[PDB]
């Protein structure tokens, strides 16, 4: 009885622990950096 109610509690702690939204949306504006003018732009103009 003891351990069961540790158990229940341990269960309890683990589905309250049980972020898509955020690793998505940083992934698609890594992506903003892929467009071959963007990165022509950034070394075009270091060259002036």
């Amino acid at each position: 009885l003891i351990t069961r109610t540790q158990a229940v509690c341990r269960g309890y702690l683990m589905r309250v622990e049980f972020i898509f939204c955020i690793q998505y949306n940083v992934r698609a504006f890594m992506n903003v950096k892929h467009w071959p003018w963007m990165k022509l732009y950034f070394k075009i103009k270091p060259l002036l």
